[PDB]
């Protein structure tokens, strides 16, 4: 915690869009000092805890020096929190109009998006969580499932709200929110 | 190559699964040059493509057993979705139940779906490669039919049969599954030999 103070920390990460948002969510005043280096690390089955504790493992391997990794998960309550940490595989085949008819044999049309930063130099983790509705797609295309997350409180989806609202009020702001709180 | 090294010695089958194990040990019967050992490991699998998975997943068998070694992994592919959940199958088993697993599908006109099961086989050496077998059945999936025993099987009408896995019994599912065509890949393998 207080060994990590104003030294530099290796960010893993190949999403340019996530990237750019975390950027953005903070700024000086972040003690440390990030650097982006893309490297595709490959995440295991189970639960995002997990996930993110081996995820961040193998970036120590590969890095060695002070490290961070995140992992973004989409949940649907009506399929039991999946596809959750596969989302990604999900985005792939399906799209976002595809997420939706994914749930349209279910009245419940809610979910949940988490976000989970893991840390090294003993693993922590830093987590952040918003709720929301699964609709179909509205608005800009270029970043994964924004199109049909509605979240809560709000009458637009993720990618139609301007990304300062979004950098306000979204899993990823909660998230990084625990790891600014963490230093001071 | 490797076959003929095996053969006569003991392989470890290493999974957790007990249904799984039942149904390979009755699909060899006595007619198999090597003797099957299950050790119960639960061993984490990768997110990827099957056989990247199922190679990785071996080669951590490898590393907790140090004899020879035989994993496997089990997919239900549904083409609607682009062969998810597919790896995932577990997860979504697990949450949904066979019921659910239909439901996934009812915004979907396309039912058609496969099931893949592929074989691992590693020597104990982990630094020579891992030799692979896979079988792959097709069908569709359908309203919950039969019992629920085994996983997924309820769901599961495979092409050419009017009735699901879970409504066959066990003998006839073990002539046509997924795990039949991989061990035919597996005898087809040893067999060649003498
Ligand atoms: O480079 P890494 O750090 O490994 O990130 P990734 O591209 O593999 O992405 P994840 O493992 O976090 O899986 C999340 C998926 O959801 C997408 N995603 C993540 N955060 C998002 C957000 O805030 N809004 C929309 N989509 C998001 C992203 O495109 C991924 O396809
Ligand atoms: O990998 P191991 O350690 O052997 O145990 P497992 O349960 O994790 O096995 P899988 O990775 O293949 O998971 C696939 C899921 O589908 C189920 N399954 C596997 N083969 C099946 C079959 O032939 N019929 C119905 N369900 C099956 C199984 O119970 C799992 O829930
Ligand atoms: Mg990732
Ligand atoms: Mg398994």
């Amino acid at each position: 915690a207080a060994s990590l103070v104003g030294k530099k920390i290796v960010f893993v990460t190949g999403n340019a869009k996530k990237l750019e948002e975390v950027v953005q969510i903070l700024g000086d005043k972040f003690p440390c000092t990030l650097v982006a280096q893309k490297i595709d690390l490959p995440e295991y089955q189970g639960e995002p805890d997990e996930i993110s504790i081996q995820k961040c493992q193998e970036a120590v391997r590969q890095v060695q020096g002070p490290v961070l990794v995140e992992d973004t998960c989409l949940c649907f309550n009506a399929l039991g929190g999946l596809p959750g940490p596969y989302i990604k595989w999900f985005l792939e085949k399906l799209k976002p109009e595809g997420l939706h008819q994914l749930l349209a044999g279910f009245e419940d049309k809610s979910a949940y998006a988490l976000c989970t930063f893991a840390l090294s130099t003993p693993v922590r983790l830093f987590r952040g969580r918003t709720s929301g509705r699964i609709v179909a797609p509205r608005g800009c295309q270029d970043f994964g499932w924004d199109p049909c997350f509605q979240p809560d409180g709000y009458e637009q989806t993720y990618a139609e709200m301007p990304k300062a609202e979004k950098n306000a009020v979204s899993h990823r702001f909660r998230a990084l929110l625990e790891l600014q709180e963490y230093f001071g």
